[PDB]
């Protein structure tokens, strides 16, 4: 018996989970839209690749952290990209991003990954600061290109 | 027709592999045929994945590998153009630029929102490269990693 956990999520969570979705989407500029956010959660927790860990704090879910696999051509290995982590401000600077991603560290390590990759805002400071108290390290040697298509 | 871009297939990956080694030893990989090949077999297995490959008279000059990505934000897919090299003897051909162009074809056939890549800073051809086909820098985003080997 417990009364706070991280653990996989499941199709049962993904009604409660649309709305932190969409919380992100909005944090990330997206115009509110709880049908919308919910349909292309289930189009990625039914994405054989991607792997959803959620904190729940007495039955409610506060956060979530979303990684799907990579591939290295160069090193002919695995890893994992940490694609999106958020959690919900009323629980926001009480360890829940910290466990998710203890969580998608072991998970990551019990798959034989060769590491955890992402990319976050520059202007997103606060993100900085939870990924280097994680361990992860600035990378500096890739430039980042987009060809815009619609 | 005597030369084309086009989808690779089982029986280009025993040619593929010797091209996709060459591009792991461009990165700093030790040439290993057998785990190139393997590697390349199970990337080219994977329902997300594309192959395209320039083949000049049977010859496979070059080729690029892309991987279907999903934006939460937009709620729509994307592709990642993961990599992308050309055989020495058959640069400064225009076989990178018809790969690229047979992707961005792809990607619109699919509706994806855009192409994305990354590349070394200090990789000046394929900036070139990049920026000649409507690729545009970004330096918005930061990646960050956390090395557990
Ligand atoms: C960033 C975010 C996930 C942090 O979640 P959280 O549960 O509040 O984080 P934690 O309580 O686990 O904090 C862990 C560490 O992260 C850093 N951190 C978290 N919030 C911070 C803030 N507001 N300012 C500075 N550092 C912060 C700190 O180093 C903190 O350690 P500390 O509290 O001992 O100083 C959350 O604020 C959020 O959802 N933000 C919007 C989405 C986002 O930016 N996601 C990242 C890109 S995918
Ligand atoms: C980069 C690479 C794929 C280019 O392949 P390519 O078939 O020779 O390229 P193309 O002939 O299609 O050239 C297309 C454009 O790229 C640029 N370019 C290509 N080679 C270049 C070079 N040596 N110097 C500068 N620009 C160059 C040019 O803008 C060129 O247009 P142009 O020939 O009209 O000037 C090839 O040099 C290669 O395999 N490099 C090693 C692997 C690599 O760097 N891949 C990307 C790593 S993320
Ligand atoms: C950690 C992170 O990548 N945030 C941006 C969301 C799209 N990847
Ligand atoms: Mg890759
Ligand atoms: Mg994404």
């Amino acid at each position: 018996h417990h009364h706070m956990i991280v653990r996989r999520a499941t199709y049962e969570d993904l009604s409660q989970l649309a709305v932190l979705f969409d919380e992100y989407r909005q944090f990330y500029g997206a115009s509110s839209n709880l049908e919308e956010s919910h349909h292309f959660l289930k189009q990625r927790f039914e994405n054989k690749e991607s792997v959803f860990f959620i904190h729940i704090k007495d039955e409610k879910i506060t956060g979530f952290v979303l990684l799907y696999l990579g591939f290295s051509s160069v090193a002919c290995s695995t890893y994992y990209i940490l694609d999106d982590v958020y959690v919900t401000p009323l629980f926001r600077r009480q360890g829940s991003a910290k466990q998710l991603i203890d969580t998608a560290i072991l998970f990551a390590k019990q798959e034989n990954a060769l590491r955890i990759s992402l990319e976050t805002q520059s202007n997103n400071h606060e993100s900085h600061r939870l990924f280097e108290k994680m361990g992860f390290i600035r990378d500096s040697e890739f430039q980042t290109f987009h060809c815009f298509l619609k």
